[PDB]
């Protein structure tokens, strides 16, 4: 039944409150998703001033229900199956040789809009490390998100490594460990092992003076 809510274009709202090494900030995002094509278009704004971390470090925190699941994999789409009541998504993002983010989000429908509400806490970042030193390029590599079922929580786990390009040609690794659990009492789809193939393009709105990020993303399920 939840997949029925995604056959057309769906408006998206994202609201994040963050604290990284005591630097407090908020981000508001608006856009739309079209799961038929695994396509997301979003604009995020830092509503509190300057973002204290690089925008690319927030991309995985800032709605995998818009993935394109091929018809032959439709029985493996947990994310849509949990809608409209939604799911809780928790992650730990470990930056190699640096600090970590812990996030908690609720993703659910509010009327006909898909909403992602997030709290992010970052600790033990190095002041002149790649994150607080803002040494990351404004770009995003393509990645696979590996999904496995968590039968005991009636949900799923996801594991992946993000490779963030550093301005000097090196790479900043970020290990991601995520868990999702449904909010409602109805049944959800528990998938076989598979992955999400993601591609993301970051840009700016040339008329915008606030600190912001324009994102175009494609997400396709595969491996089955
Ligand atoms: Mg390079």
């Amino acid at each position: 039944k939840g997949e029925e809510l995604f056959t057309g274009v769906v408006p998206i709202l994202v609201e994040l409150d963050g604290d990284v090494n005591g630097h407090k900030f908020s981000v508001s995002g608006e856009g739309e998703g079209d799961a038929t094509y695994g396509k997301l278009t979003l604009k995020f704004i830092c509503t509190t001033g300057k973002l204290p971390v690089p925008w690319p470090t927030l991309v995985t925190t800032l709605v995998q229900c818009f993935s394109r699941y091929p018809d032959h994999m439709k029985q493996h789409d947990f994310f849509k199956s949990a809608m409209p009541e939604g799911y809780v998504q928790e992650a730990t993002i470990s930056f190699k040789d640096d600090g970590n983010y812990k996030t908690r989000a609720e993703v659910k429908f509010e009327g006909d809009t898909l909403v992602n509400r997030i709290e992010l806490k970052g600790i033990d970042f190095k002041e002149d490390g790649n994150i607080l030193g803002h040494k990351l390029e404004y770009n995003y590599n393509s990645h696979n998100v590996y999904i496995t079922a968590d039968k005991q929580k009636n949900g799923i786990k996801a594991n992946f490594k993000i490779r963030h390009n550093i301005e000097d040609g090196s790479v900043q690794l970020a290990d991601h460990y995520q868990q999702n659990t449904p909010i409602g009492d109805g049944p959800v789809l528990l998938p076989d092992n598979h992955y999400l193939s993601t591609q993301s393009a970051l840009s700016k709105d040339p008329n915008e003076k606030r600190d912001h990020m324009v994102l175009l993303e494609f997400v396709t399920a595969a491996g089955i």
